[PDB]
């Protein structure tokens, strides 16, 4: 099967249209792709982090990646810093990186930009660290946000160049691009995506955010002035009431033509009290079976510890071929 | 016992210089300090090496600083890539160091943006893994050569930044201060202190050097043309033959006054044949020792098996502690 690479940073904070639009897809494919989903730790602290902040988020990320059912016997799921090889890999890989190539990196100029009081070498190294996360695991694909291609161009190129040198000890890891999920754009500016940095909350909604509040949220979104009301898809002229549609279709796996039939001579409300109620009803789920894993110390503990282990044996394999290749004496 | 730590690029070639200086004075040392000698191959990459050439001088430096003395009861020595914690430690370090200080540290000030753009990143960053190795184990002293005194430095306010944000995780390093002595100078510069890179061949005697050669480069040792010549200690106005009675006297341990009264009435030419016999004497015998170690493949993976599972054991505590201070989930 191929092998699926996806680093999540440890937050606890996924929105739904990052959910319905893709992780939810990702669950579906445990069977027909070798997933590895890596929560990202030593990435997190190239900004300064609260040590108890970080600690929580990286136990709320698991749970949350556990409660929308990645299964760790399926796939492989684990703490980045509990797998040595990473920052192994890291190391000999920024021997063959150019420091141009990081250098002029956009994400080091626009966080350079952000973080002023805090350009560190963290900051500046971690394309290199992201190449190590994914070419340990013989990755063939890895699901890349906009803002990341280049950091996977750097991994494809670190690749090649190693390889070139020393014969094929890497796979050239390709984008992963499934089938497109739900469709779901901001409450209150249906043009744009939802972004969990939003100033604006009335726009997002968040997988662990208080039922009552995505409600509040959903009923005060942005629709027309339409006279009469006309529940219809259009996303030019009536953005908001089919990003409504889409969001509900993105729940029920109703079609656009069913839910047009279905509100046909309704009114805007009844649209948005049955988008609150089917969002409600799935978030307060999935948010049960958040708090069971999240409050099971021992099963997130064993959970770790197992995910750490599968990892750190497909990860060895590929370590001990890199150093081999370069000419180190194998420890004993 | 106060730890010092000392990396040894994998080199097999010292010079009579390193020796008597530097590493006869540490091997004697090995029972007033707990001493810790890292075979640094993951700094040796931030140069191209050819693999079969770096196994090969890997191995080589292990086996002469055991036929020079260095005693694996009595100290810890290992291959750094064999301590994984090296690597983890780095990663971790790169986001408490200011690219501007890792800028400082290179000659980037005197150079075009296209040198600094084809230089690798491990180039670049080798100062915080120099760090990393010294603070993972709790370091007081480290031998430092003039030109690594930047480096010392930068590793000192690293552990000075990181104490200040989370408590007394590292001890501050200080230099280590080498016995007060002469230095072995260069054969045909007395002036100037032996060398390794030294592109005049004629001013150094390696330990594994051919017996002949060494005679050779010995005998025909720049000296003065005092008449009456006189074999008297002076190096202001006698460079010459005061470094070879230097050498003798770091061969035989007799004091410089018993040489000279040793040599009353003789010429220049009988102190460079008895500085050459007993150099020679010291390099055979120095050499069937290496030979005895560099064959024995099942003693050196001992050695090396033995030397990493010592350093991982005392890594891991600090690195252990290092990680619960950023905040991380500790390895299940
Ligand atoms: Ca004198």
């Amino acid at each position: 099967k191929p092998i699926v690479f996806s680093g999540a940073q440890p937050s606890g904070e996924l929105t739904i249209g990052n959910y319905m639009g893709a992780l939810r897809q990702w669950v579906q494919m445990q069977d027909d792709y070798d997933c590895i989903y890596c929560i990202v730790d030593l990435h997190a602290i190239t900004a300064r982090q609260d040590p108890a902040l970080l600690r929580k988020r990286t136990l709320d990320t698991l749970a949350l990646y556990l409660a929308c059912g990645i299964d760790p016997k399926k796939s492989t799921i684990f703490v980045q810093s509990h797998v040595p090889e990473h920052s192994q890999l890291s190391w000999a890989l920024n021997c063959y990186t150019y420091f141009g190539e990081l250098s002029r990196m956009t994400q080091f100029k626009d966080k350079s930009a952000r973080y002023a009081e805090n350009i560190n070498a963290g900051l500046f190294d971690y394309p290199v660290l992201m190449a190590a996360d994914i070419l340990l695991y013989q990755t063939n694909q890895v699901p890349v946000g906009e803002d990341q291609k280049q950091h996977l161009e750097l991994s494809r190129d670190i690749a090649s160049r190693f390889n070139n040198l020393y014969g094929d000890i890497f796979k050239i890891p390709e984008p992963f691009i499934p089938k497109a999920g739900a469709r779901v754009m901001s409450l209150q500016d249906p043009t744009k995506k939802m972004s969990k940095s939003d100033d604006n909350r009335n726009n997002v909604i968040e997988l662990l955010e208080d039922p009552k509040s995505v409600v509040k949220k959903i009923k005060r979104a942005m629709t027309d002035s339409d006279e009469p009301a006309l529940i219809r898809y259009d996303v030019e002229k009536k953005a908001g009431v089919s990003n409504l549609l889409d969001i509900l279709s993105g729940v029920t796996g109703q079609s656009i033509p069913e839910l047009e039939a279905q509100f046909t001579g309704q009114m805007y409300g009844h649209l948005k009290g049955a988008v609150a109620d089917a969002v409600s009803g799935m978030l307060s789920e999935l948010q049960e079976r958040y708090r069971t894993y999240r409050e099971d110390e021992a099963l997130l503990q064993d959970v770790m510890r197992e995910g750490a282990a599968k990892a750190r044996a497909r990860a060895q394999v590929t370590l001990a071929k890199v150093y081999e290749a370069i000419g180190f004496v194998a420890q004993p």
